[PDB]
């Protein structure tokens, strides 16, 4: 029901299920990193795919950390978006999925996953704050609302 209580709660649920939201500027970026490493599918241990993030995020945003950045790849890893390659003694190599090789198409998939988790949650936000919760803005109320509706069946 009430606004400012979502929020909290919001991301107090992705932050349950070990995922993290770093805000909206920080989070476009550190998803255009992911496709920077993954796009032409190569495939990465988790530890190298979060170096990889880290060391090119944190000069724009030094808050950056190993930690929020495998939060960031484990929202990716609920969301299906990876391949994974289990290898017995080493370590598991990841691909993005070749759906999600562009930034539209992983975003999409990332922002239906933090949906996914509210619904899980009980939460019921609307497509406006949904938009001023992932991009800070009014502007991306369709995309919401397609996410919802996609959703619903």
């Amino acid at each position: 029901q009430n606004p400012q209580q979502l929020s909290s709660n919001l991301w107090a649920a992705v932050r349950a299920r070990g995922c993290q939201f770093l805000g909206p500027a920080m989070q476009e970026e550190a998803l255009k990193l992911v496709l920077l490493a993954l796009e032409d599918g190569s495939a990465l241990s988790r530890k190298v795919l979060v170096l990889f993030v880290v060391q090119r995020l944190e000069p724009r945003f030094p808050q950056a950390s190993k930690t929020s950045i495998g939060h960031v790849v484990q929202l990716l890893y609920r969301a299906s978006c990876f391949k994974v390659t289990k290898r017995d003694e080493d370590s598991s190599l990841m691909q993005l999925k070749e759906e999600f090789r562009t930034y539209e198409a992983l975003r999409r998939e990332h922002d239906s996953q933090i949906v996914q988790i509210a619904m899980e949650a009980g939460l019921r936000i609307a497509p406006d704050q949904w938009s001023s919760l992932l991009y800070g803005d009014q502007s991306h109320k369709s995309h919401m609302q397609s996410i919802i509706d996609k959703l619903q069946t």
